[PDB]
């Protein structure tokens, strides 16, 4: 009954979808997908942010137009995203009429409402390109160390950190240009005026609470006013009224999300849902799955531009934590720094989703993918679990029984056991609870396996008289594998395709109450293939 729209974060157009980012986008598709189980509205939204400096830096260095460049990762991307059955509703851009209309729009209501201020700033210009430069784009000579050609506002020898103002002979990055200091008058917005607001917003309990204790520090250091404009040159959208400037993308950014609904909205026909959804009044539910990184800006800043353009505000924050490979952080040097796309010429996306999915939670910590721990995981789960329930019964029902499943249900009681389980199960999945569902669930796969094991179908098979008793058991596992399933169906749509047309019906979280009996199946070949460590070897030295 509910409404929801739920979001993960915009990949940035300059990089390749990695592993990192599918962590975010598969935790935030199983629960989507276990949301529309449920019968509810759900609108999953995400779109590339496009815009900025290295952007456009980027592409004058390709010798493209920045639009060329951002289509052409808008599309990798998505092939990647697909490629892992993430079923967004909608795919944007924050290059968009939507986000450009929105973005003028709430700036002018932050304007007329008093939130923005004007305040002239001094940053070093490249006056040979003729551009102001970002802190990365400058280089030169650490000022403690004297160590040459350190970038920004560190130095990679001794490990100082300075202004790179301090920089000893600095160079422009984009020219070789000696660049100087030139003032410019920046647009801030005045995020301290929602102080108040946003510590209500912390103490209300919805927050993750290792979330909330981070923002007690942030109040206590105290909220600063953040600049929300850029000068030209830039590859982004021209603020109203004020000539060679630009939003900078802590403005424009987040009303992606906000632009990708109302693209979908506007591509349906549909004219009453965008302000259904974001208007002050909404009853519908907004969501938004991010990282550890962007926890400041989804909090505190977030909030606050919508309250004071007159929109809604997050219903939630769903944060998680970083993805690490064999304990470490991804490393290119050692193959671990792993790209989506180049994972799919390896391993299918299922075994991934798994392996996530066993180990996510509704806190906030960093996620292992330890690449011997997910072979044996997935062989050990997936092939000798689960689909070994359909896998070592099938073949009687289809070679003996033609196809049909018993009468009635050799053991009730055992299945009443599955079926009574799917509130804890579906309260895992809303909660995000993800490893404590899987859990479960393979607590009741090794019951459903225990089960044939105790009666022996490899022995009932070869004796006399005893056709009936072996189409009872093998049915009866089958029946315990469509349970199975369905709890895992948010988690494995590909497995659950296959599971579906051996099956020959469709996988609702209801229909579970009524197990298949007097019911024709189909053969198949193998579900579910085992994965092992020359996979593994392969995976990593293509990475490197
Ligand atoms: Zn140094």
């Amino acid at each position: 009954a509910k409404k929801i729209l739920v979001t993960c974060a915009l990949p940035y157009a300059n990089g390749s979808i990695h592993l990192g980012h599918m962590l975010e986008h598969i935790q935030a598709d199983v629960w989507v997908r276990y949301q529309r189980m449920r019968g509810h509205e759900v609108n999953f939204i995400c779109a590339d942010d496009a815009h900025g400096t290295p952007i456009m830096l980027k592409a004058q260095q390709l010798g493209i137009t920045p639009e060329q460049m951002i289509g052409e990762m808008s599309q990798e991307h998505q092939t990647d995203f697909a490629g892992f059955n993430i079923s967004y509703d909608n795919y944007h851009s924050t290059h968009s009429e939507e986000n450009r209309q929105l973005s003028e729009l709430i700036y002018s209501r932050l304007k007329e409402n008093g939130f923005i201020k004007n305040r002239t700033i001094s940053q070093l210009y490249d006056p040979e390109k003729g551009m102001f430069l970002p802190d990365r784009f400058v280089k030169g000579t650490c000022p403690k160390c004297k160590s040459p050609d350190q970038y920004g506002d560190n130095c990679e020898v001794c490990g100082a950190t300075y202004s790179p103002t301090e920089l000893i002979e600095p160079k422009s990055v984009v020219s070789g240009a000696t660049p100087v200091m030139r003032d410019s008058e920046h647009f801030f917005f005045d995020l301290p005026s929602f102080s108040e607001m946003l510590q209500a917003w912390t103490r209300s309990g919805a927050l993750q609470e290792q979330v909330a204790n981070k923002m007690q520090e942030w109040f206590e250091s105290g909220l600063q006013q953040w600049d929300i404009s850029r000068d030209a040159p830039y590859f982004g959208f021209e603020i109203p009224n004020a000539p060679g400037k630009y939003f900078y993308v802590w403005l424009d950014a987040p009303i992606g999300y906000m632009g990708s609904f109302k693209n979908l909205c506007d591509k349906r026909g549909d004219s009453v849902s965008f302000d259904e959804y974001w208007k002050k009044d909404s009853t519908a539910e907004l969501y938004h799955f991010i990282g550890k990184d962007i926890i400041y800006f989804h909090s505190l800043f977030w909030p606050a531009m919508l309250e004071g353009s007159n929109f809604r505000k997050p219903s939630n924050l769903f944060v998680h934590g970083y993805v690490t490979v064999n304990g470490a952080k991804m490393s290119k040097s050692r193959g671990t720094f792993i790209k989506a796309s180049t994972w799919l010429n390896h391993f299918d996306a299922d075994s991934l989703r798994y392996y996530y999915t066993a180990k996510l939670s509704s806190r906030i910590d960093d996620i292992d993918l330890n690449l011997e721990d997910f072979v044996q995981r997935v062989n050990a789960d997936i092939v000798n679990k689960v689909v070994n329930l359909a896998s070592r019964n099938a073949g009687f029902i289809n070679k003996r029984f033609d196809g049909v499943l018993a009468s009635e249900l050799a053991d009730p009681q055992l299945y009443k056991t599955f079926t009574d389980a799917a509130e804890v199960i579906g309260e895992a999945w809303e909660s995000r609870e993800f490893g404590k569902a899987v859990r479960e669930i393979m607590a009741l796969a090794d019951l459903a396996n225990r089960y044939v094991d105790e009666q022996a179908p490899w022995v009932v098979a070869k004796q006399e008289g005893r056709d009936a008793d072996l189409q009872a058991i093998c049915s009866m596992g089958i029946n315990l594998f469509r349970v199975l399933m369905t709890y895992l169906k948010p988690v494995l749509p590909k497995l659950t395709e296959r599971a579906e047309a051996f099956l020959n019906t469709e996988l609702t979280w209801d229909g579970i109450q009524q197990p298949l009996l007097g019911h024709k199946v189909n053969p198949f070949k193998a579900l579910y293939n085992r994965i092992d460590m020359r996979q593994v070897e392969a995976l990593v030295e293509a990475s490197k």
